[PDB]
């Protein structure tokens, strides 16, 4: 009766109980959050749980300072942005002033102008300005458009890296990879995380490959990194291996291509503890993050899963 | 006390050269380990031989060099290049010097192209005497019929002119001998060029040199910054259609091997795909630096993997 659930949906929030779940130590209500590169320097951070995400990923950030096309017929995007923000200690500021009621992460990259070998304090100096009030850190080293900062992901530049992040903060610690890693990258990333005690591992960020394209005059378009559906088979090959790898020993969190519920619980079942999306909803709307949500819990309902952690990976045992 | 793989993958490395085996194959009888090699006309006299392996590439091909001594535009809005110099080098006998010296690594081959003061009606003296010097110490042999900046050289693709040359310079070495094409030849040309090819029994053909073609220009007032041939982007239409022709027509008889405006990893594998054998690069190195053929090669490889080719050589000509 409407009256009564008008009360209760503002009292309890927008999505069902059996949602929520514990990822690395954090409450996170529901398992899709909202990837970064969207909410840059974390200006909408108290809209993102009415729409009903379960969490977002705020960023990315750097340690200094530094203020896209549609592919419809690929329900893709190209993005030729690199990291434009305000900064890592601005949004400290910000999650200081609060504090929304859904988890935030933050995601930190080395800064424009760092060269390469002063990475590893440049991404120290950024864990310690925003780790104390983030929920969560992911270390992005795998976006395109930074020059360099896919090679950072190679072990013996990527291992300072993480240690440094890892020992200025106890706020869990996640690294965000390439969808065009190797086989051999994508385990030895994998072990060194293990090894560094690290929270997670987010996969994928977007590629460069255009292969596979249909938008005309995809050509004419300059470099950028690829989203959306273009990924989704990537993405979840790449978290089926991790999974299968060390998925008993820390969370995967899977993002790229994820466009409807049915992408979302395979994603689940495959190993994901948690999901993001960006592409669909940019073509999907304010629905679409509450849409999923209500798929995802009505195949907890229906399967026989009492919580949605007891489905993580449930299809690989 | 770390039990991870990548100590030992250093180590793989190391002993074994930085590229993912699955790249490796062999063409006209040498082991090319990956398949990007740089194109002629950067090491234009074999002075950097032991460091190409380490820019990532698979060879190296070395000249244009001529048979006696004879010692650029950015055009940013088509990440192009136009070249105007022509063939300055110190000579085949120099550079056998160096070649002799060098310690192996990766396969290098010599561009040969005929001195500029020689006749033409006495080219094929010229080949055969750079042919002789160069030759015995080469991976494999090309001879360049198609740099623009040569007065009349392209003439010399004219099967009638081109047969004794190539015949020459065939008969006087066991070294693999390919021809460098250029690309604004008519189909009918590139037709019977491959045929002679095939008669003669050559190893290959590269495909392609720069373009004198103007069309398809992004910068500004190339129409007059003055003759020269372009490269980049720009050739690779051209390119990728003469390497489909070639590859339809005399695929399996000899190698082809795809130079014009390879930028990328997609770029690469379409070549691979298409029936290149090999490919070389000159415009996307300038461009895209020390990492550039790095990112090609493990693009490729990614690619075979998925794939799911056991060798490079399974998948060349796997879309045709
Ligand atoms: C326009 C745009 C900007 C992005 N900016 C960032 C960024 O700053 N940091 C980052 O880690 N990922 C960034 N991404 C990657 C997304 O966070 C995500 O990994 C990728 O788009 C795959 O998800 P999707 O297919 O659901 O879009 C960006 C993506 C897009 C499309
Ligand atoms: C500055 C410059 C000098 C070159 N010199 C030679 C040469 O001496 N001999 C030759 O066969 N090709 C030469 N080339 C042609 C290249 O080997 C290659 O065929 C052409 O540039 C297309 O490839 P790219 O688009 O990757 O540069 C030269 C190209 C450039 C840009
Ligand atoms: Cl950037
Ligand atoms: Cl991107
Ligand atoms: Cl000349
Ligand atoms: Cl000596
Ligand atoms: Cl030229
Ligand atoms: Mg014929």
């Amino acid at each position: 009766v409407a009256p009564v659930r008008r009360l209760l949906r503002r009292l309890l929030g927008p999505t069902d109980p059996v949602l929520a779940s514990t990822v690395f130590g954090v409450r996170f209500p529901a398992p899709l959050g909202l990837a970064a590169g969207f909410d840059k320097d974390g200006t909408a951070l108290s809209s993102w749980g009415a729409m009903g995400f379960g969490y977002a990923e705020i960023g990315t950030v750097t340690a200094h300072p530094q203020p896209l096309f549609r592919l419809a017929d690929d329900r893709a995007l190209l993005n030729r942005m690199g990291f434009n923000n305000h900064g890592a200690r601005a949004l400290a500021i910000r999650l200081a002033r609060h504090r929304p009621e859904i988890p935030i992460g933050v995601n930190i990259g080395k800064t424009k102008k760092t060269p390469a070998g002063d990475a590893v304090n440049d991404y120290r100096a950024s864990a310690r300005m925003v780790g104390p009030l983030a929920s969560y850190l992911v270390v992005n080293v795998s976006s395109p458009n930074t020059p360099g900062l896919r090679d950072l992901q190679a072990v013996e530049s990527l291992r300072p890296i993480l240690s440094a992040v890892r020992a200025e903060t106890s706020t869990p610690v996640l690294v965000k990879i390439a969808p065009d890693l190797s086989d051999s990258d994508l385990d030895d990333i994998a072990d060194l995380a293990v090894e560094l005690d690290l929270a997670g591992i987010v996969a994928t960020n977007t590629t460069v490959s255009r292969d596979g394209l249909t938008t005309p005059g995809v050509d004419r378009l300059g470099p950028g990194g690829i989203s959306g559906p273009p990924l989704a088979q990537r993405a979840v090959q790449v978290l089926r291996r991790l999974y299968d790898r060390v998925g008993d020993r820390l969370a995967l969190i899977s993002v790229g291509g994820i466009e409807t519920a049915d992408d979302a619980w395979e994603r689940i079942t495959a190993g994901a503890s948690l999901l993001q999306g960006y592409t669909g909803f940019i073509y999907g709307g304010e629905r679409w993050a509450k849409d999923i949500h209500e798929g995802i819990a009505r195949r907890l309902h229906d399967g026989g899963f009492g919580s949605l952690h007891e489905a993580v990976g449930s299809a690989r045992r």
